[PDB]
């Protein structure tokens, strides 16, 4: 991987692995989400991050994911090479955004795109915050100053508000628990694990006859290492679904989302 | 990755990823096990498999894992490059073996080694069998003819018989279930998922003060997609050793047994 000529975006190529593909012999959406996080981390390292800036370390602040939105046109097959370009942009004091574009390395065609929203949090208290001028100033040195959007269109799916699923859910997968492989180096549940848990309650017949085209996921609260989660899904329709992840006991919401599937 | 000059082994380099490392900022043993399977798959593809041979496809036969044995001296850090060399060898009619050697790409030092035993099974009936002469002759053209062992030693750990853990277990993790990401392209539970499940019942205090040096795992029966597993561990021992058992949550049918050896950090 390398920063591009202008130093305002980063590109990396990945060869799809045998264990990264599903029943269709193409990369799963969880594999795609892991590659997005990997190229994001390599970009952060290339421009001087630990991921935190110097002012953030002084104030004990961290970036936390608020939303992930991914649209896939074609999933790469086992052995194929996918090139992913990523960049960040400040969104004033709301937070920051990281966008991605995925391409078939051979044809150069766009095979997918993604966008994510990040908010500032005090690492100790876990209290959300607005971004200060100091953090925005140092962030502006590695971001394009004119807007660059993976999802440019006004009123596009990536910004749509997601409603809360009402009981009874049409489908459910209960008692989901993270294992040590689901945790990151800081013992926090990996963001991709929540995508896997959401998809667990999609019925097998849909997975057998459709391919996932779009997923939008809000992250409200973290699942701790000793927590247990229930995954709930209801058909809202192409097939569309509404999703809810909540703690198995008291029902505290941890994520809500929507998926759109197209028939094979 | 590429076959070596003589065409009897395969090498591949991997850059360790951010999500592949654990609390020590080095690759987990599950990451190592996934890289071993990946270089094994790339080797099989480079020598014509599709991982069945022509005679196996005609007779509806497949290779299934019987045992995995891994020893790690040093785990690669995030961003490091690890080079893995792999090769296969026939073991007469018993089955086949795949061995691996892991090296630090910069120093060229050996940082780990692994060996696995595979047995032939009919894909439909699931009945184990001996290797036929046609299959033995077919894969002999891609294997070294003089023995090449990752674990050459006289009475080495890789071949040690593993006993069955007796109840009550000292530690347990109950109700483990595979999710869709734990399945391979044929909807079978990935071999690395069982390693993760074994390790789940090791207490956190051991994980915080020790590093895993050796794991030996026998595979007896598969966990199906709708099965639920219980992971059981008992301390058998500056080094800590454990005995492991994975069994179905309901009737207690054994699916795996193993041992781990941990050295203090
Ligand atoms: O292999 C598959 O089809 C597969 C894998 C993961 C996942 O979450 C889904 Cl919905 C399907
Ligand atoms: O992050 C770790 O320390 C880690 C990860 C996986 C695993 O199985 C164990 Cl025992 C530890």
């Amino acid at each position: 991987g390398s920063l591009t000529e202008d130093g305002l975006s980063y590109k990396e190529k990945f060869v799809v692995r045998s264990y990264e593909v599903g029943s269709n012999k193409t990369a799963t959406v969880e594999t795609i989400a892991n590659l997005l996080q990997e190229v994001g981390c390599n970009h952060a390292q290339s421009v001087g991050f630990s991921a935190t800036t110097t002012t953030m370390r002084k104030l004990h602040l961290i970036w936390v994911t608020a939303r992930m939105h991914i649209e896939i046109y074609k999933y790469p097959a086992w052995g194929d090479v996918v090139e992913i370009e990523t960049w960040c942009q400040s969104e004033g004091r709301i937070g920051t955004r990281r966008d991605w574009i995925l391409k078939d390395s051979v044809t150069g065609e766009v095979t997918g795109r993604a966008t994510s929203k990040w908010v500032m949090m005090n690492q100790d208290t876990r209290r959300l915050q607005k971004v200060s001028d100091d953090v925005r100033d140092e962030y502006l040195v590695f971001c394009p100053q004119e807007p660059r959007l993976a999802f440019p269109e006004e009123n596009n799916r990536s910004l749509k508000k997601i409603p809360k699923l009402e009981d009874p859910a049409q489908y459910s997968m209960i008692g989901l628990k993270p294992r040590r492989a689901d945790l990151d180096m800081n013992q926090h549940v990996n963001n991709v694990t929540y995508i896997g848990w959401v998809l667990e309650s999609i019925p097998q017949e849909i997975v057998d006859t459709h391919e996932l085209q779009v997923i939008t996921l809000d992250y409200r609260r973290e699942c701790q290492q000793d927590d247990v989660v229930d995954s709930l899904t209801t058909t809202t329709s192409d097939s569309q679904f509404l999703h809810l992840l909540r703690l198995s006991g008291d029902g505290q919401e941890i994520n809500r989302g929507t998926t759109l599937w197209r028939k094979k």
